[PDB]
């Protein structure tokens, strides 16, 4: 049966940092649905790409459980996430269910906001680690991928790849990684 | 004076072979038309994100002449640009008048399709070099990136920074794309 990824998706989200994740999932044969955040309408991220969601978010959570839901970054994509209560809901369910999160580059500041995954080593951009690090609920890691049981953390848009990677590696396993990889040219 | 870049949208292109070299050049104060092949409606890429151009090709012509002309790969979107009189003519144009002109992946074989750039150093995907190489009119690259000149090619999604960041040091110098670079947290 094919693992299922909910990719949500806010305006000022970092464009690589979504699709990258998606088109790679979808290359691991995952069934990824890009969920707009606001609705079902275009979405504007960081650096004006406007990408057309599969879903609005309201849709797609009638649609789950997921095998992982990602959290991409973008400052103010990630304070949308933050904000949203919608979003709340879904991580604590999540979290709830035993499945995997994942969120990457300012991404993982939604997990603070939500109070999701406390006592977990995370890892962010550099220039978010303090705003995830106030008050001490997580352990700060350099890895340019952090996993922590289900709460899988990555850096930046440099790190989007092996951010997908292990992604699929933990759903579809290391051998349906590897091969995923192959064919993208990576270094 | 802002350099300006236009990236041709079709059917079936490498999304993050598009995404990736947008956003970076954007973060490089580039100004970046998404032109759509097609018209001004969404694209369906080839794992199946869709993405709203700027503006119809047919329009971005119009504003032109561009300091750059970027063509994304995905094997169906190549072909797309590969089969389009609108895009031999673009390219006819920015080789007349001396501009750059990047590919990557299967985007390179469009060059091939409409004569432009023979006698150059080029790569592609390496599942791409057969197509490319029929005739011998390139001489064939393993490098990641490479630049002959004002051709300048590189392979996969997993070269796209890369190839984004050669972009950007070839309009606005190595300086721009060392703090350009810096941010992404790329290995």
């Amino acid at each position: 049966a094919s693992k299922r990824a909910l990719v949500i998706l806010a305006k000022g989200a970092e464009e690589m940092e979504t699709v990258i994740p998606v088109d790679v999932m979808r290359r691991a044969g995952i069934k990824v649905t890009v969920a707009g955040l606001a609705g079902k309408d275009p979405v504007q991220c960081s650096r004006d790409v406007v990408i057309c969601p599969d879903a609005s978010l309201e849709d797609a959570k009638k649609e789950g459980p997921y095998d992982v839901v990602v959290l991409p970054g973008g400052n103010l994509g990630a304070q949308n996430l933050s904000e949203s209560a919608a979003v709340k809901e879904i991580l604590k369910e999540q979290e709830n269910r035993k499945g995997l999160i994942a969120a990457i580059c300012a991404g993982p500041t939604a997990l603070l906001a939500h109070e999701i995954g406390f006592g977990s080593k995370v890892t962010t951009h550099p220039l978010a680690k303090d705003k995830m690090m106030n008050g001490g609920h997580y352990t700060y890691s350099e890895n340019r991928v952090e996993k922590d049981g289900l709460i899988l953390t990555s850096r930046g848009p440099g790190t989007s790849f092996e951010f997908a990677l292990a992604i699929v590696e933990a759903l579809n396993g290391k051998e349906v990684a590897a091969q995923v990889k192959a064919p993208l040219v990576l270094k």
